[PDB]
C-alpha cells in the first residue's frame, strides 16, 4: 500500500538489488514494476542535537540481495547509493513516489535476520550524507554525517 | 487533530502549502493548507523553580518534512510554531478551540520511522497555551 | 460512567475549576451536573512505610483551567483546597458521588500535556494534608503529608 | 473471587459492613456483608533458611478503604487478615475451598489508581494456608 | 489440551500430589485420569553453557498439593522424585503421553501466588539431576545440575 | 515455516525421524521426515571488522528435544546444521527458497518452555546464506 522500495549500488558489487523484487526473488509476494529494487517493509532514522545523525535503518524480507548484503556487511564495502523511494495513494487514488531518501558513500553496519511477511531482516547503514527530497511539492535538503 | 504552522528566521512559513493534494496525497482535507497536520503531541513542565522540556510533535512525511530537517540541521530560530487544537463542538461542528504557541523554538531531534511518521522536538524561549472558546490564557519563559 | 470531578481553589486564582466543565470549556464532553468542577479521567496516588506520601495524580483532558493549572505550576501558587469527588453507579441504578479525597494547601509539582479523550493533561500535587472519606458509609480519615 | 476480613486491634471488624449496597454500590452481592471482595493478589515466598515477602492484595475503593489507609498511617497491628477464596465446585456451585491467614499483618504501603482500585501491602509475623476441601495445610512464621 | 501432569515424592511427606487432581482438589477443573498428579499450566528452565543448570520452574493452580508444597519449600524437605509428564494430540487424535521431565533429589526454591484458571502459583526446583525422555520415539537422556 | 537437519560428530543425523508422527504427534506433515520444524529464528552479524552472534532457532519439544540437550551438555561439535526456508512460489506452490547452513556450530543454550516450545542458540565456524531460486549466496567465519 504505502511501502517503500530502495536500490543497493555497492563499489565491489554493482547494482546490489537487481531483479530483486522478481517472483524468483520474493515468491508470491511479487508486483511488478519495481524488479530491480528490494520492498522495504520497515524504516528508522534519527538525526539530534546533543548535529549527531544515527545510522539509517530498513527492514525486508529475506530475498535475492539478501546473501549479497551480508557479503557487503563482512566485506566492510562502502555502498555508492542506497536510494529509498516512498510511496502513498495520491489525492486521485492512483499509487505515487513523492518523496526519495538518498545514502551516498554509505556503510552496511549490521544486519539482524529474525522469523515474525513471516522471513525479516532489518539492515543499518552509516553513510557520508543523505538527502530528502519531496518529489510532489519539490522540497529538498541533505547533509552531511556527523560523529 | 490539530494544526501546526512553523514560520523560521530563514525560510518564512515553512509550513506553506503542506497540508495539499501535493503535499500529503489522498489524506488531504481543505481548510489548512499552509498547516503540517499534528496526530501526536507530548511535552513537561515540571517543578525552587520551574524548568521546561522540549514540546515533541508527531506528524506524516510531506513538504514541510525536508525544510523541517533543514531547520534542524541549520540551527534555524523558528520565530514561532503555532499548535492550534480542534474538537467536536457541543452543536456537532468541529471548531478551533486551543493554542499551544512557542516563540523562537529550535528543533533539537527528528526521528522518521515506519504509516510514514516523524517525531519533532523544540526547545523554545517562551510558551503560551490560551484556550479560545473559555478565554483563559498562560505562558511561561523556558527554564 | 464512574468518572471522578475536581474542584481547584488557589490562593491567587480563587475556584480555577470555575465553569471548567461546560460546553465551552469541554465541548461536546459536557454533561450538565459539575459545572464549576473538571471531569478526572486519571488518578494516581500512593503512601508507603519504607509513613512518606506520594504526590496525587490525577488525569484530564485540554480545557478552561489548563491554561489556569499551568499559571499554577509555573507560579508555585499554593492551591488551598483540591478535592476529587468520586462516581459510581449506585445499587438502585443511578450515579452517586460515594466517595471523597481532598487536599489542602496543595501544590502542583508537574504537568504532561500528551495526545492519545485524545487530548490529555495529567497534574502533580503535592499537599500538607489529605482526607479520605466514604460518603454512603460513613468511614473517614486523614493525614498529613511526610518527607 | 475472594473475600477478605480484617480485625484490628483499634479499630475491631475494619471490613465491617464493608461489602454491602451502601459500601459498593450496584456491585454488592449478598452474602459476604463483613468481607471486602479481593479481585487481585501477590505473594511470595523464596529460600539457608525461607524469607517472606509482603502478601499483596487489591480491592476498590469502599467503606473499608479509609479505614485501611488510617491503619498503615498509624501502624495499627492488624489481629487478623483472612482471605477465603471461592471457585465453582465439580458439582456446579460457588464454594469456598480455600483460606490464607495472616497474623498481626502490618501495612506497608497503600496505591490507590483508576474502576477505582487500591492495593494493600501487608508484612505479618505469620501465615496460614489451607485447603478446605481435601483437607491439606501449613503455616510459616515470617523471616 | 496439551497440558502436563506432574508428581510430587517428598522424603517427609510421601507422595506429595496424592488425591491432588479430583474433584475436592480442584473442584469443576477436574478430569479423571490424574488423579494423583497435578495439573501444570506453566513450563520454564534453562542449561547455558557461559553447564550451568537453571532452576525447573513450573506452574499450577491453587490446590490440595499446595499448602503441602509450602510446607516442602520452607522445610527445606528435598523431594526424592518431581516427575513432569507432557501430553499431546497424537496423530490419530487420541491424547497421548509423549515426553517426559524428571527431576531427582529436588528441593523447591521459591514459591509465587497469584491471581489472574485465575488461581495460581508457580513453583521452581533446584535438583541433582534431570532426566529428558521423548516417550512415542525412545530418545532420551539425562544431566547432573552444575552451579 | 522452515525444516532443519542437524549431524553432529557423535550421533550422526540428531534430527532423524524427528518429524513424523511418533515425534510430533498430530503436527505431523509428510516431506520432511528427517528434519525439526523451527517456526522461529534469530540472529545478527554486527560491525574494524565484523563479529557474529549465535544462531537462535525455536522448536518444538520432539524426538530430537533429548538428543539436542545432549549434545549442549556433552558440547558435541556440530558437524551441520542446515535451515531451509519455504515459502509459497509465485505460482502458488510451497518452494524451499533459502538456506542457513553452520559448520561446527555449538549449542550454547537451551531454554524450554509452555504449545511445548524450545530454543536453541549456536555458534559455529562459518555460516552460509544461499538463496535457491534467484541464485545468490555468501558466507563468513565467525568472529
Amino acid at each position: 500500500a504505502t511501502p517503500a522500495y530502495m536500490s543497493i549500488t555497492g563499489t565491489k558489487q554493482g547494482l546490489i538489488t537487481a531483479g530483486a523484487f522478481t517472483e524468483d526473488s520474493v515468491g508470491n509476494t511479487y508486483q511488478e514494476g519495481h524488479e530491480d529494487q528490494v520492498m522495504v517493509q520497515g524504516f528508522n532514522h534519527e538525526v539530534i542535537i546533543p548535529r549527531v545523525h544515527k545510522p539509517v535503518v530498513i527492514t525486508k524480507v529475506f530475498d535475492k540481495a539478501s546473501p549479497l548484503l551480508l557479503a557487503a556487511l563482512t566485506s566492510g564495502e562502502r555502498l555508492t547509493k542506497v536510494e529509498i523511494q516512498w510511496y502513498r495513494t495520491s489525492a486521485a487514488g492512483t499509487q505515487e513516489h513523492y518523496y526519495t531518501t538518498v545514502l551516498e558513500d554509505a556503510i552496511i553496519v549490521d544486519i539482524k535476520d529474525y522469523m515474525h511477511f513471516t522471513h525479516l531482516e532489518d539492515v543499518h547503514f552509516t553513510y557520508r550524507k543523505i538527502t530528502w527530497t519531496h518529489e510532489v511539492s519539490g522540497t529538498s535538503g541533505s547533509d552531511d554525517w556527523r560523529s
